């Protein structure tokens, strides 16, 4: 019998999970749950689409609910809510609110007897695992995380909110020289501005002042003002034609030393044609883990830091020892 | 108070654990245990050196015993033995014997109520984790493991065994073109010979026939005969001067596709000035986990596949969430 998945929320991650389900034959997609009217949400798989108010009624039909909503306001509501009734996975990524989100989800899950794995994906998620591994294997050393080259939806939206901007796509770009210094084992001290450049392609509204748009981008707090930021004005057709993907990636590197001075470097990197597709593929592996954990009577909120890799696999622990441990 | 470590066996890994202890202030080295007479084993840290027959008597003095012996014959004896009395970590790496070793250590540990983690290091160990992560995140795709550039003690000893060879060092060398094809997402089908070259530096005995030495290297089953192998005859001084390190490294790469055809690539790589120092640093992180597990009443044999990354850290679960999960 297959592990029964539901999707909560049908954006990029929602479409991603749907696709990842096709690559995971031990799972089946029971339903997509949306806050929009189901009649207006066309899903690729033609499973049933339902409104979030019907989810509660599906409590015995679903093993794991993958929460695909945005971190800023969707998940703070939906994580604690769905964890009252289901085992859940989400991708929550707001640094400052992680202890608060964890607490709120854990209350709910503890209370219902369900497993909630929060903050799964590539960062947080895989990059987090590699930050941790780095510093426990090489306690004397330095960790560096680089993101990109890729599209940042958050920075793209920040530019779009500008009056006089009709649409935009921003790329986060690791600065090569900084990355090279890190990889060489120089253990550079690097500022914000020395690690990433920001590149912005922007479609002006009619009647906009480009100098003012450019200034508002470059002086924007929290998004652009600590970065060397470049702004290009282009047509809407060009933006569509050349800047429609959601590629991304990055590197986590630990450069350390043995106690006798040997230079040791660990590097974990990603090169993704689609960031949401990758993130969702990870969500689905983690759903397998949450299910195993629930079947064994576990409950409460977890992070990637709590989950042993063996639970992620449809293979038995014995076949894993045999096939992957060595050689 | 400090986690009490003992070392069983004082070779390269033994010296590595001793060094790694100095970078782990929550641990202390209680004793080195050797099969040699302790009077003949000079240890760097001047902790006490004891013979393995005194170990049993240290059962209440030691939290974890890191087993630093060789995999071919030392560990098959010492793993099951020490697991009768202590929580253990070892680096066992013999592919075909892993299920048997696991069974034998697990019987012993289950019996004593101790936690044994087998097959910890970089391969097996970290590379294994990354092979597994690869295929669960990207079920549709290909995994490739490359080793080197670095010294293989096994292949070096295999050469050294040849009559007419005084000493030797062998380098395992990933073939750049094969690696570039893998990175490109071409998903090449690669034979053994396509993946790695082997390079041999050899010191001839007096009166040797070099043609015969070279033939015996290049036609050696299991070590050389599926690889393009190069053999250089050099002096003993040159071997000592230029070939004394134990550098190593490698790459595990998963090249996969989303269900919509997006190319996704994960890569984990190591660049190690000292392979044994690195391996032992990992052993010590895993010792921390074995101890946590034992404190919670767990028992039996584990692999890296059973251990969540959070147990590796001296930080609390809360501080990990806060500090490493994002940003
Ligand atoms: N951890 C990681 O590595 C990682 C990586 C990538 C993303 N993420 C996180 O995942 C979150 C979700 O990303 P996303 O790209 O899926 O966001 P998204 O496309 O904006 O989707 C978010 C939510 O918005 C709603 N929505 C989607 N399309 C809509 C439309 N056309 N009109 C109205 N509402 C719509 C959906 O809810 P309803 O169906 O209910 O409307 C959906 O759940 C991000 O906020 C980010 O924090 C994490
Ligand atoms: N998982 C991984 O990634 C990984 C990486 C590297 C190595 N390893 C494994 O670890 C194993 C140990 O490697 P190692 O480099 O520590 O091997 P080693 O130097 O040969 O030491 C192995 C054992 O030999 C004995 N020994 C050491 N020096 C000696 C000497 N001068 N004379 C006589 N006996 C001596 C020691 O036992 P006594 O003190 O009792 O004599 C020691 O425990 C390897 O076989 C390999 O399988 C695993
Ligand atoms: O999916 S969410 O709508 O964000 C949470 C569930 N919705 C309700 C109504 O707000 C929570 O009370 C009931 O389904
Ligand atoms: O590109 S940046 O946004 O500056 C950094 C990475 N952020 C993401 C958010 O999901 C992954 O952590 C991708 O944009
Ligand atoms: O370190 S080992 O010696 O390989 C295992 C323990 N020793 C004995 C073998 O003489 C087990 O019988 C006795 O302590
Ligand atoms: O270099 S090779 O030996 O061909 C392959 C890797 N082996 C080691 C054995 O510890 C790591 O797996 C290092 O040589």
């Amino acid at each position: 019998s297959k592990i029964r998945i539901g999707i909560v929320g049908y954006g990029n991650l929602g479409r991603g999970v749907e696709a990842a389900i096709q690559q995971n034959p031990d799972m089946e997609l029971v339903a997509v749950f949306t806050r929009r009217d189901p009649k207006t949400v066309a899903v690729k798989s033609n499973v049933k689409v339902l409104h979030v108010d019907d989810a509660q009624s599906y409590k015995d039909e679903i093993d794991v609910m993958i929460l695909c909503g945005g971190s800023a306001t969707d998940l703070p509501e939906q994580g604690p809510y769905f964890a009252q009734y289901f085992n859940t996975i989400d991708s929550f990524d707001t640094h400052a609110r992680i202890p608060d989100y964890f607490d709120a989800v854990n209350a709910a899950a503890e209370q219902s007897g369900k497993v909630a794995i929060i903050s799964v994906g590539w960062d947080p998620g895989l990059f987090s695992l590699n930050r941790l591994l780095g510093e426990v294997v090489l306690p004397v050393g330095n960790t560096y995380t680089f993101w990109g080259k890729g599209v940042s939806q958050g920075h793209s939206d920040a530019i779009r909110r500008i009056q006089g901007v009709k649409n935009a796509v921003q790329y986060t770009i690791p600065i090569d020289e900084a990355v090279n210094r890190v990889r060489s084992g120089e253990n550079p001290e690097l500022s914000t501005r020395e690690k990433h450049a920001r590149e912005c392609f922007v479609v002006l509204e009619e009647g906009a002042d480009p100098a003012k748009v450019e200034h508002e981008i470059k002086t924007m707090p929290n998004y652009f003002d600590e970065y060397d930021t470049t702004v290009h004005f282009i047509s809407e057709e060009e933006l569509k034609q050349n800047h429609s993907g959601m590629p991304h990636g990055g590197f986590v590197i630990r450069s350390g030393k043995s106690d006798e001075g040997h230079k040791q470097i660990i590097e974990f990197s990603l090169n993704l044609e689609s960031n949401p597709m990758f993130t969702s593929s990870a969500l689905v592996a983690y759903a397998r883990a949450a299910y195993r954990l629930s079947q064994n009577g576990d409950k409460g909120a977890k992070t990637v830091f709590d989950i042993p890799f063996g639970l992620l696999s449809p293979k038995s622990p014995e076949d894993l020892r045999k096939e992957l441990l060595t050689r």
